């Protein structure tokens, strides 16, 4: 089972790695062998000094607060973004330019993202008077949590694998994670984007140029923004597995505001659903214009993502046999 595995891990460096493969193989672990597999390939166990038990057992900490039960926002999904912000921190056009903090604090972003979320959104946990949205005060509700459970978990026993840190580099590194994993909520997405714009209308080469933080955590934001919004660049095979588990998930929360007589939401009604127009509204409103700005960004080097992309809109398209409209003004704008 273990060679097998090591196989497939191979790949950790490449867009389309076999995720749910991985996830089969480790016994439901993608999350800490592909984290392990990235610390180990990118030095940072050296370099940070993280006693590699510590970070084995932080890491199956974290992976254990992920809901198995939710279809697509589980540690599965952790895993993908993870490794998908590993790929894109590696792209020719950034090479040299982020520290090993910064790319630290990428990763730990990515893994930490959408810890312990329930497999509902952030409208239905403030129309509902939910804990979480009292807590939180409705706003980035579920990206705050996300936050402070990631970080509450160094706290449990042999898993602070920031232990060796300085108390500068602590303290960076955990802005740094705030603002990213904040930046996660879809809700965010326009503003990001418009600045993602702004930065590529106005870039400086030799390789990117990135003068200030206020640039670089940009940078980062939306490169962890566009691996959470990658599954349609992704082979078709991983896509559509993406696009089942969502459905599944988004039909979930219907069923609940069904059964609490409430509106059903859009995209959440499995009895009236159009799964593959939905995609390509998906591909043409959200996905495609920020991926377009990404690979403008660090062009050429995200032209093979792209063309996917493009496939694999054609394909949903040619399977088709207001919804989409309202769930993208109620998702992806503040
Ligand atoms: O955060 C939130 O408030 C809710 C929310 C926003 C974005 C996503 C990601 C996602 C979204 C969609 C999708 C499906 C139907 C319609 C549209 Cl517009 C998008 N599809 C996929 C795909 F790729 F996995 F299939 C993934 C999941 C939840
Ligand atoms: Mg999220
Ligand atoms: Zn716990
Ligand atoms: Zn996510």
């Amino acid at each position: 089972q273990e060679d097998v595995l090591a196989k497939e891990l191979e790949d950790v460096n490449k867009w389309g790695l076999h995720v749910f493969r991985i996830a089969e193989l480790s016994g439901n672990r993608p999350l800490t062998v592909i984290m392990h597999t990235i610390f180990q390939e990118r030095d940072l166990l050296k370099t940070f000094k993280i006693p590699v038990d510590t970070l084995i057992t932080y890491l199956m900490t974290l992976e254990d607060h992920y809901h198995a039960d939710v279809a697509y926002h589980n540690n599965i999904h952790a895993a993908d973004v993870v490794q998908s912000t590993h790929v894109l921190l590696s792209t020719p056009a950034l090479e040299a330019v982020f520290t090993d903090l910064e790319i630290l604090a990428a990763i730990f972003a990515s893994a930490i993202h959408d810890v312990d979320h329930p497999g509902v959104s952030n409208q239905f946990l403030i129309n509902t008077n939910s804990e979480l949205a009292l807590m939180y005060n409705d706003s980035s509700v579920l990206e705050n949590h996300h936050l402070a459970v990631g970080f509450k978990l160094l706290q449990e026993e042999n898993c602070d694998i920031f232990q060796n840190l300085t108390k500068k580099q602590r303290q960076s590194l955990r802005k740094m994670v705030i603002d990213i994993v904040l930046a996660t909520d879809m809700s965010k997405h326009m503003n990001l984007l418009a600045d993602l714009k702004t930065m590529v209308e106005t870039k400086k080469v030799t390789v990117l140029l990135l003068d200030n933080y206020s640039d670089r955590i940009q940078v980062l934001q939306n490169m962890v923004h566009c691996a959470d919004l990658s599954n349609p660049t992704k082979p078709l095979q991983l896509y559509r597995q993406w696009t089942d588990r969502i459905m599944e998930e988004f039909f979930r929360q219907g069923d609940r505001e069904r059964e609490r007589g409430m509106e059903i939401s859009p995209m959440c009604d499995k009895h009236n659903a159009s799964v593959e127009k939905s995609q390509v509204g998906f591909i043409d409103y959200i996905v495609h214009p920020l991926w377009e700005t990404w690979a403008d960004l660090v062009h050429p080097d995200a032209q093979d993502i792209l063309d996917t992309l493009e496939d694999n809109r054609e394909w949903y398209q040619s399977t088709i046999p207001n919804q989409v409209s309202e769930f993208i003004s109620n998702t992806f704008l503040d």
